[PDB]
DNA sequence: GACCACGGCGCC
DNA sequence: GGCGCCGTGGTC
């Protein structure tokens, strides 16, 4: 089809490119091509050829930009058909799916990926041209956001490696203590990491009562909720829970992270995936830095490993009760809006209620526990479920969920309106028009339909929170450039920045105001902001 | 070696 | 409700 022409391509060409591996910060650039005007240009030597580009324009453009930045080239990402397709329908998450759906095949040759990007973009641009609000999201949010994300990915975050190695040894010894005891109590050794072998010991050998079954294969479950409930039944249970906590943290964070330090940067480099969720949230992978531990004491020691560069500080910014505020705006509920206009704190109140203590008797772990309840109920957990969580009697767990929606009456009407409109149009949308298609709203099996309903009415809330954060990042990022600060991480409703010591305070201020004023709702948005040498200390 | 489903669980 | 990653038990 396309005519072969010598590198370099004309300006505005679409790029195709092949990596030795998926992570742009670790990949070798194996091949690079560009397509325009019925021509394909194949770069004789990919790395040198990178220099001739003014923009990365095509499928997965941000990945190439990150690699370009890694090599010291300011090559910003531009148009990316993935972003167009993701906006049309957030189930469009892979180039293979998007290719197949919108006019090509995702292959392993850079020239074909180049030609593909050009074709897909033409086709998707057509599909998105009529959709004014999706077009605004692309232009004002997703396209610029992709540039911000490239810089974040290429920058990475410093990690205290020596600290984590030493931590590992401490935790290994405690783990051996726990497994030794568990084996003594079981009467014999087994693979304590195997939930199948654990199930036999707990339920066949020790004769403990099985409480629940696993979803797919119907095994007797050994999950934390099951064990939690058997705490009093046998002393092996508590020891297992402790074993589970430590091994989770050692296997997921303490051991892998030090091995992932980039040799050029001396830092850790996540990937921020922009077309990965049903709701418009970002995701993070390879490594995932959006689930760094924070709840338990050992989790906090791990979070402490994320530190500022020498002479710099971390600045951590976290939206306050973000999705409950979004809900207030979307529902128009006067009581809920009133709560936020009065500067109240719903998690502290629930926490006060939960633990039965003064408003001023709530600490960061009571409050945190109060989050599960508020978001749990709002997004439709059943009274029975809440009984088990507290754990308080039914009807007491049922009375909380009734007084919860009686205090906030328009929330229900918004939920019912959203669902009705979802059945009719086949999708729900955020405040800015981001869509999620939810076809099962009309399923004839109740539990499928009702799962679909929960996904459907959650998406405008979670997704709008996500729109706001992305737009905040887009506005904030060029202000930071000017001040010499760096944006390092996004964690859904939180940003972590790195700033020179002497500028940290002005940077915290600036970021807080940009985030709070990103898009005035019927309620104020508030941001908690902390500064410190490590991530744990920067909160807040 | 790579990949898979699963159970399980870390965060928002 | 939304994610991504772990080890096990597998297959290939
Ligand atoms: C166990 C469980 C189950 C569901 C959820 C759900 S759905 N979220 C959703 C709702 C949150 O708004 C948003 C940001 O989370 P954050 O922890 O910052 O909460 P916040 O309300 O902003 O409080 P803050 O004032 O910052 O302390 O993510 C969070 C945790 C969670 C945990
Ligand atoms: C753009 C720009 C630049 C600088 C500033 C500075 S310096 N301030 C300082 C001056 C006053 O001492 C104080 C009053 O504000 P408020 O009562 O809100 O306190 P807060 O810290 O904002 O708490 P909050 O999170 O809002 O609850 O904040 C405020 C806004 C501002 C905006
Ligand atoms: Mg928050
Ligand atoms: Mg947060
Ligand atoms: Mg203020
Ligand atoms: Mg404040
Ligand atoms: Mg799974």
């Amino acid at each position: 089809a396309l005519e072969e022409a010598p590198w370099p391509p004309p300006e505005g060409a679409f790029v195709g490119f092949v990596l030795s591996r998926k992570e742009p910060m670790w990949a070798d650039l194996l091949a690079l091509a560009a397509a325009r005007g019925g021509r394909v240009h194949r770069a004789p030597e990919p790395y040198k050829a990178l220099r001739d580009l003014k923009e990365a324009r095509g499928l997965l453009a941000k990945d190439l930009s990150v690699l370009a930045l890694r090599e010291g080239l300011g090559l910003p990402p531009g148009d990316d058909p993935m972003l167009l397709a993701y906006l049309l329908d957030p189930s469009n998450t892979t180039p293979e799916g998007v290719a197949r759906r919108y006019g090509g095949e995702w292959t392993e040759e850079a020239g074909e990926r180049a030609a593909l990007s050009e074709r897909l973009f033409a086709n998707l641009w057509g599909r998105l041209e009529g959709e004014e609000r999706l077009l605004w999201l692309y232009r004002e949010v997703e396209r610029p956001l992709s540039a911000v994300l490239a810089h974040m990915e290429a920058t990475g975050v410093r990690l205290d490696v020596a600290y984590l190695r030493a931590l590992s040894l401490e935790v290994a010894e405690e783990i051996a203590r726990l497994e030794a005891e568990v084996f003594r109590l079981a009467g014999h050794p087994f693979n304590l990491n195997s939930r199948d072998q654990l199930e036999r010991v707990l339920f066949d050998e020790l004769g403990l009562p099985a409480i629940g079954k696993t979803e797919k294969t119907g095994k007797r479950s050994t999950s934390a909720a099951v064990l939690e409930a058997l705490r009093e039944a046998h002393p092996i249970v508590e020891k297992i829970l402790q074993y589970r906590e430590l091994t989770k943290l050692k296997s997921t964070y303490i051991d892998p992270l030090p091995d992932l330090i980039h040799p050029r940067t001396g830092r850790l480099h996540t990937r921020f995936n922009q077309t990965a969720t049903a709701t418009g949230r970002l995701s993070s992978s390879d490594p995932n830095l959006q689930n760094i531990p924070v709840r338990t004491p050992l989790g906090q020691r791990i979070r402490r490993a994320f530190i500022a560069e020498e002479g710099w500080l971390l600045v951590a910014l976290d939206y306050s009760q973000i999705e409950l505020r979004v809900l207030a705006h979307l529902s128009g509920d006067e009581n809920l809006i009133r709560v936020f206009q009065e500067g109240r704190d719903i998690h502290t109140e629930t926490a006060s209620w939960m633990f039965g203590v003064p408003r001023e008797a709530v600490d960061p772990l009571m409050r945190r526990a109060a989050k599960t309840i508020n978001f749990g109920v709002l997004y439709g957990m059943s009274a029975h479920r809440l009984s088990q969580e507290l754990a308080i009697p039914y009807e007491e767990a049922q009375a909380f969920i009734e007084r919860y929606f009686q205090s906030f009456p328009k929330v229900r009407a918004w939920i019912e309106k959203t669902l009705e409109e979802g059945r009719r149009r086949g999708y729900v949308e955020t405040l800015f028009g981001r869509r999620r298609y939810v076809p099962d709203l009309e399923a004839r099996v109740k539990s499928v339909r009702e799962a679909a309903e929960r996904m459907a009415f959650n998406m405008p809330v979670q997704g709008t929170a996500a729109d706001l954060m992305k737009l905040a990042m887009v506005k904030l990022f060029p202000r930071l450039e000017e001040m010499g600060a760096r944006m390092l991480l996004q964690v859904h409703d939180e940003l972590v920045l790195e700033a020179p010591k002497e500028r940290a305070e002005a940077v915290a201020r600036l970021a807080k105001e940009v985030m709070e004023g990103v898009y005035p709702l019927a309620v104020p948005l508030e941001v908690e902001v902390g500064i410190g040498e490590d991530w744990l200390s920067a909160k807040e």
